[PDB]
């Protein structure tokens, strides 16, 4: 079935906790994949030891540059970039989980968690999963976020890995 990955999420040296995250690979399997590789570190890079750098209440959580550290980087098991595979999924409430992007194409290693129904990125941002558990553990991360964006925690996924 469809994969179950783990993040271990730290603010400022301490844990919050896990969020499980189900990816649906029988929707988008290419962006399914990517998440669940990075996850793994299987490839020799992936999002173990990078940080939420956006936050904004009300709206999402922000992660996953592990090359620039920044948001302006990041990169996909396949190369630099990959397409957008499809735009079935929608950003119907909290929890969703899907891709940042830099316009039409410019999938990476990114990706937010949506604390509200977010529908305008509908067509736009690619959407492959949703949090299983640990909401709790977003919902602190959130607290943490600010108008701007910016973190007012250190913000970073100590860990991750598939569960199944
Ligand atoms: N591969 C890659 C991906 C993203 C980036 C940097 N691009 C972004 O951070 N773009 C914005 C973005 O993807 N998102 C996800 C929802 C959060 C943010 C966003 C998306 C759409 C509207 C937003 C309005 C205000 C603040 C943030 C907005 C660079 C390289």
């Amino acid at each position: 079935g469809n994969p179950l990955v783990y993040l271990d999420v730290d603010a400022n040296g301490k844990p919050l906790g896990r969020v499980v995250l189900e990816l649906k690979a029988d929707v988008v399997p290419k962006t399914a994949e990517n998440f669940r590789a990075l996850c793994t570190g299987e490839k020799g890079f992936g999002y173990k030891g990078s940080t939420f750098h956006r936050v904004i209440p009300s709206f999402m959580c922000q992660a996953g540059d592990f090359t620039n550290h920044n948001g302006t980087g990041g990169k996909s098991i396949y190369g630099s970039r990959f397409p957008d595979e499809n735009f079935t999924l929608k950003h119907v409430g909290p929890g969703v989980l899907s891709m940042a992007n830099a316009g039409p194409n410019t999938n990476g290693s990114q990706f937010f968690i949506c604390t509200i129904k977010t529908d305008w990125l509908d067509g736009k941002h690619v959407v492959f999963g949703h949090v299983i558990e640990g909401m709790d553990v977003v919902k602190k991360i959130e607290s943490f976020g600010s108008k701007s964006g910016r973190t007012s925690k250190k913000i970073v996924i100590t860990d991750c890995g598939q569960l199944s």
